[PDB]
């Protein structure tokens, strides 16, 4: 009954009609700038998941836009980062303060979260998943995204 990410078939993005959606598993973990971070804290709210690392040039490039989306969602939801392959936590935290990123991140160096996200490719960073209010993916992006990529999906929800 939980989300399973099936073959993208050469494509860098996938969209899901309400009819074909399933909820993601439980996502909880050590925060990057907080004790814990948990999707359950945003029940019935829109949630944009983003796997990133400061070592990652596309992630740095798309960082401002994810901040934009986070702000655009406001009350209605949140961005939640999944910081992967940053084995030194302090530089990932430095990146978040330096760029005025105000949304939480799960600190997950080996990207174990990928397994709970229905087998989204751990090789692909950045990855952005837009969850609807039932925390079911409406869109998966296997590529850097712009703020309008996400907003367009956001609005459809």
């Amino acid at each position: 009954g939980t989300f399973q990410f099936h073959s993208p078939g050469g494509k860098t993005e996938i969209f899901y009609d309400e009819g074909e959606r399933a909820p993601v598993s439980e996502i909880r973990g050590e925060g990057l700038t907080s004790d814990s971070v948990s999707l359950a804290d945003y029940k019935d709210k829109i949630v944009v998941l983003n796997a990133w690392g400061q070592w990652c040039a596309p992630c740095r490039s798309e960082s401002d836009d994810l901040q934009e989306v986070h702000e655009y969602l406001g009350d209605k939801g949140t961005v939640v980062g999944i910081n992967v392959r940053d084995y030194s936590k302090n530089i990932a935290q430095d990146f978040v303060k330096d760029n005025g990123i105000t949304y939480p991140s799960i600190y997950d160096p080996p990207f174990k979260t990928a397994a709970q996200l229905g087998g989204v490719p751990a090789s692909v960073v950045p990855t952005t998943i837009v969850l609807d209010k039932q925390h079911r993916p409406a869109a998966v992006f296997l590529r850097e995204v712009t703020a309008q990529d996400l907003i367009k999906v956001i609005d459809s929800l």
